[PDB]
């Protein structure tokens, strides 16, 4: 089987088992994959999303301690664009509108997440030990 | 070069950056390594270390994420014997006294840690947000 190139992208601000579910998930979509994850900006994603508790820096080093993370972008495009499908030869998005145009090329693969799995959630349960 | 059987363990609660370094460290003390990774259990960390805030499926789910692991014990024993050794073929056990007898047979490899890249000192990063 041919090798299918799959791009993730995300802030992956303390990674959790939720993204590496999806990570896997991308990974596993064929037999033969390499998946490229991208890793926004500190300033894009504070603009487009909300707070970032730690650096593009810490979040690409932790992705790359994941075993199907093949490559990453760091930091990666907010946008993509059919150029940026170009440049790296990428064959599908993975994610969970924006992505309409990709779905229409046949290019989007969707990906769930898990909840409750979160680092916010374990601080409740570090906390739900006082009354 | 044959392939080396290290063996770490460890409570690996909330994994962040500093056990993903250390277990990196394990996995390329040689060139061809197996590395196997014990997960104490939730019973045998609290009475002889402290409160652990995952539980053994939860800290084992994770590990089995990182890319360095390539075996995992769970739960595995608290404390290394040399019986253990010989049943899965452990070349050396690496970590950071307990591994004396460990040293004298030539089978303790030392790993360290790296500090401020914990979980726990993210909340301080998102509480700083506030005087």
């Amino acid at each position: 089987s041919k090798n299918v190139v799959i791009y993730a992208d995300g802030v992956y601000d303390m990674l959790h088992l939720g993204h590496m579910k999806q990570l896997e998930q991308a990974k596993k979509l064929f037999e033969n994959t390499t998946l490229i994850v991208g890793v926004t900006s500190d300033n894009e994603t504070k603009l487009f999303k909300g707070q970032v508790v730690q650096t593009l820096e810490e979040r690409t080093e932790t992705l790359k301690h994941i075993r199907w993370v093949d490559e990453i972008i760091s930091p990666c495009p907010w946008v993509v664009t059919p150029e940026f499908l170009e440049k790296y030869k990428i064959d599908y998005v993975a994610h969970d509108d924006i992505y309409a145009w990709l779905k229409r090329a046949g290019k989007f693969k969707a990906t769930q997440r898990t909840e409750g799995v979160s680092t916010t959630d374990l601080i409740v349960r570090i906390l739900k030990n006082y009354e």
